[PDB]
């Protein structure tokens, strides 16, 4: 049993939210889609209405295998501006679990609260210089200890599959790319 | 202007619908996400709860330059077992516009209700026996006039963004693979 939490906001890329989710669910984790929004539903960056399961502060203390944020703008920014996610995602961190994002998140969201100190990253390209030189990794998908980072819509199926990897082994990955049809 | 319409329905697949929707918005089509059940909100096959813009029943006279049917099963079936998204297909395929699909669905939707003769099809591969031989066409996705199909979730960007080079033009769907970063 691995449980995830991903976090969702208005203007949250529907794209790599739900490629996440989807994905992760695939590989039999428990995920828990939860709004940082005062409502459950949430109007996504290209319009896309997505119902959450939980508001995050009906979660903020319990405990996930991994927290994965969604890019999208200024998606990410309401995902930086939430305090209960910031409480969960700085907790989560010194317990060792895998802290992950994608787009603008890496930037915006986890290098934006001191979580990526020691670490590579990558995230959407124009958001590569919010970084310290010594912290930019390489990859459309970067794997930095517990840290996982990516790029953009396009490889939000790869983001999440080297996660059921990391979380689970690649072989239950190499399935869910079969599942999907990607070239792994 | 163009006009699309993507159909959902409990069981749709998130990653192939969601793909479709944020992929033409980004070019600017106006598309309209259309619940063929008797609730707004579908329940996607790995659980994404999605609220539709529209019920099928409201826009069932409207026209579109392009349906776009996500695969999903048994969503796929809850699209062809639609009466009115049926009657729209069949009417939109006599004025010439574009119809799609993907996963399922080119088998599913399109074939059961006889809108591939004289076409070549793809489908997710398991249902590419529900084609005759001479039916069967090539690619992750397949254009045939006005027949667009493609397999799986995947190749769900690779195949709105077909759906954009037609409807617009190459020019229109680089700039949105660039968006997604897609090395187009």
């Amino acid at each position: 049993a691995v449980k995830v939490l991903v976090p969702v906001a208005h203007d949250s890329e529907e794209i790599e939210a739900v490629s996440i989710i989807d994905t992760l669910r695939r590989a039999g984790a428990e995920v828990v889609v939860a709004s940082v929004e005062d409502t459950e539903i949430v109007r996504m960056s290209r319009g896309v209405c997505v119902k959450a399961d939980k508001l995050i502060s009906a979660v903020e203390n319990e405990t996930y295998d991994c927290i994965a944020i969604p890019g999208g703008m200024p998606g990410a920014e309401r995902c930086r501006d939430s305090a209960a996610l910031t409480a969960m995602l700085k907790t989560h961190k010194a317990q060792g679990k895998l802290i992950a994002a994608i787009c603008a998140s890496p930037a915006v969201v986890l290098q934006t609260h001191g979580l990526l100190q020691g670490e590579k990253a990558v995230a959407y390209p124009c958001f590569m210089d919010q970084f310290p030189a010594d912290m930019r990794g390489e990859g459309r998908v970067c794997v930095s200890n517990k840290i996982v980072t990516s790029v953009g819509p396009s490889s939000a199926i790869e983001f999440a599959l080297k996660l059921i990897e990391v979380l689970y082994n690649k072989e239950q990955a190499k399935k869910i790319a079969a599942q999907l049809l990607y070239a792994y």
